[PDB]
């Protein structure tokens, strides 16, 4: 449909460049100003164990899957207004697909 499976390969590294300052992604790694992201998708919105959201995020109530996903990376401010963060997004089709099937396997 929207999302499409790229490089996994591609998508780490885009992990570490655009997104690692901010989250990880281990079974039981650390929050960083961002939550852990361990479990993301096929799980509502606002539950990393320990992390203390914006109402915005909470109140969205998403079901994270890929598609929803890519849009949100697109715009997160755009997707959930209120939500709070130094990140505006990841505009390119081909990054948010690469990063996708990277980050559907990293928080497994
Ligand atoms: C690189 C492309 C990424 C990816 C894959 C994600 N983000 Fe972030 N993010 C940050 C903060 C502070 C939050 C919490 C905001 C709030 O409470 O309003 C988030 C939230 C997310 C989510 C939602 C998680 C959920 O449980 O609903 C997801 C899927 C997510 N991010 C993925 C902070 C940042 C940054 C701060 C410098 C950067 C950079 C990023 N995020 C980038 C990414």
């Amino acid at each position: 449909a929207e999302f499409k499976a790229g490089s996994a390969k591609k998508g780490a590294t885009l992990f570490k460049t655009r997104c690692l300052q901010c989250h990880t992604v281990e079974k039981g790694g650390p929050h960083k100003v961002g939550p852990n992201l361990h479990g993301i998708f096929g799980r509502h919105s606002g539950q990393a164990e320990g992390y203390s959201y914006t109402d915005a995020n909470i109140k969205k109530n998403v079901l994270w899957d890929e598609n929803n996903m890519s849009e949100y990376l697109t715009n997160p401010k755009k997707y959930i207004p209120g939500t709070k963060m130094a990140f505006g997004g990841l505009k390119k089709e081909k990054d948010r697909n690469d990063l996708i099937t990277y980050l559907k396997k990293a928080t497994e």
